[PDB]
C-alpha cells in the first residue's frame, strides 16, 4: 500500500508510504491521497487530518521517474485524480489539516504547506521549490499570503534548500520539533482540535479560508 | 461608571471599568464603549484612542451572566449599540487605536485586537478565542491577514490560552511589556502619534485600511 | 553621473550616486533610475537588478531643495519620468529586484522596499516614512501586506526612525548584514537567482505579484 491510513481519537493520519522513493507521488499515491481526503471530508468520525511521511522523506514531490515511463509508453496512462485532483481535494478540504514534515519536502512536498492549517517541521527536514532549476496558481497566491513577498521570492525563485529554522523564520511552518517530538507534538495539537465539535471546526475554517 | 474616560496630550484613554466582572461587556459597557468611540472620532481635541482594562483583566468578553438574565426575563432588553454596534464603531474608527492588553482577553476581548493599529500586551496577560469550546466575519478576515493562516487556525480553532510570547510570535500584538511598563510604553507611543496633525493620521489610516 | 550602472554575472547593479546629497532623488536621478529599470526589463543579458546607494545614505528620498528651486523659478521644469515615472517602472518591473539598504532610507528611500523581491539592510542603516511630520496608494497597499497592520501603522504614522533590528522584526527587510557584508550577501543571493533562466524568473514573479 502506498498510503497508510489510521484513526485515533478522531484524528485521521495519512502516512505517505513509498519510503524507498522518498514518498514521491506517483499516480497511485496522488489518487490514494486525494481519495483519502474526500473520504475524510465526508466521514463523521474524523475531525482532523494529519499528513506525514514514512522514512527519511516527507515527499520528494511528483515521481519524475514514473512520469518518464508514462510519456514514453506506447499508451499514455493516468490516475483518476493525479496532481490536479490532489490540489482540488486539498483546496476544498473543509476540516483542519495538519502537516508533520518529517524530512525533505520538494515541489508539491513543499507547496502542500499552503493548504495546511498547521505545519510542524522536524529540525532535520529541509524544503525546496525546484521550479526555476526545472508553479500552480494556488500555491503562488497562498504562499506569498503566508510568508510575505520577500520570503516567497526566495522560496519560489531560488530553487535552494530551506532549512527548519528558515522555514519557521519565514512563517512557512508553525513550529519546529526535534525528530522524535514531531509526531507527538503534531498529534497533541491535532487531538486538541479534534475534541471540538466537527461542525464548529468546519465553520471556523470556512470563515478564514473564503477569501 | 462602567467606562472611565480621560484625556492627556490629545490621547483619549478608555479604561473598561467592571474589574469585578473582569471587564466583561454587558450591554451598558458595549453602549458606553461604542459611544465613546463615535465621540472620539468626532472630537477635534482627540488624536488617538488608547483602550485598556481596570484590574486583573483586559476583557472577559460578552457578559454571559447578564445575557442569561436577559433571555430569561419576561421582557427582552437591549442596549442602543450592543456587540453589533461596538464592532461597527471599531470597524469605522478613523483615528489610531491602541490597545494595552493588561490581562486576560477572551472572545471579543481577544478579537478586538484585529481593529487595533497597535497592541501592547503585558507579559502576564493571556488571550483566548473560545468559539469552538462554545465568530464574526470581520475578526476572521482581519486576524488571518494579521497573523497568517496557521497562527489564526490555532488561535481561532483551539480554544486554548495564548500567552504573551505566543501572541507576539504570532504577530497578534506588536510589543510585550512588563506589567508596570505596559501603560507607560503604550502611552509613550500614543503621544508620538498624537503630536501629529489629526488630518494626516486619518489620511494614513484610511489609505492602509480601505482594502 | 547621478546613477552608476554595472553588470556582473547577469545582475545589473544600480548604485544611486549623489552621495553628498545622501542620494536624494532629484528629477535627473528619478529619470535615470526609471530609465535604467525599463532598459533592465528589456535587456536579455540582465536576470536581476540590485539597487543600492553610494556613501553613507541609501536614499534621503525626494530632493526637497531642488523641489523648492523648481517651484520658485520663473518657469517650472520637470523630468521625463520623475517620482510618478519611477513608481510605474518599479510597479511593473518584471524581473527580481533586490535592494541593499546601506544607510538611511527616508520617504521613497523607505517605501521603495515595497517593490523589492528581497531586501538586505546594513545593521547601521535606519528607515523613516516622514509623511505625518510633513503617501502613495501603492506603498500603503504593499507595505501593510508585507509587515501587517500594526507594524505598518508604526512605520507610516509615527515619522520615527526604524532601525535594522526593527525593520527585520517587522518583516520589512529579509536579512540584516554587517556593513561590510551587505553587498557580498546581497550579490551572492542575486547571483543564485540570476543563474536561473530569465523566462522562468519572470513567470514566478508574475504569478506572485498579479494580486
Amino acid at each position: 500500500v502506498t498510503l497508510q491510513i489510521d484513526d485515533d481519537n478522531r484524528v485521521r493520519t495519512l502516512t505517505l508510504n513509498r519510503p524507498e522513493a522518498l514518498n514521491a507521488f506517483n499516480e497511485a499515491l496522488y489518487d490514494a491521497t486525494a481519495q483519502a481526503l474526500l473520504d475524510a471530508a465526508d466521514d463523521p468520525q474524523v475531525a482532523v487530518v494529519l499528513l506525514t511521511g514514512s522514512g527519511r522523506g516527507f515527499s520528494a514531490g511528483t515521481d519524475l521517474a514514473e512520469m518518464q515511463a508514462r510519456i514514453t509508453d506506447p499508451n499514455f496512462s493516468e490516475g483518476k485524480f493525479g496532481f490536479r485532483g490532489l490540489i482540488k481535494a486539498l483546496a476544498g478540504f473543509p476540516k483542519p489539516l495538519i502537516c508533520a514534515v518529517n524530512g525533505l519536502g520538494v515541489g508539491i512536498g513543499a507547496t502542500i504547506l499552503g493548504y495546511a492549517d498547521l505545519a510542524f517541521m522536524s529540525s532535520t527536514a529541509r524544503l525546496k521549490c525546484p521550479f526555476t532549476s526545472l508553479p500552480e496558481a494556488a500555491s503562488s497566491y497562498l504562499l506569498p499570503q503566508l510568508v510575505g513577498r520577500q520570503n516567497a521570492a526566495w522560496l519560489l525563485m531560488s530553487s535552494e534548500w530551506i532549512d527548519a529554522e528558515e522555514a519557521l523564520r519565514m512563517g512557512l511552518v508553525w513550529r519546529i520539533c526535534s525528530p522524535e517530538e514531531l509526531l507527538p507534538e503534531a498529534r497533541r495539537h491535532a487531538e486538541i482540535l479534534a475534541a471540538k465539535p466537527i461542525s464548529s471546526l468546519m465553520a471556523v475554517k470556512h470563515t478564514m479560508v473564503e477569501p
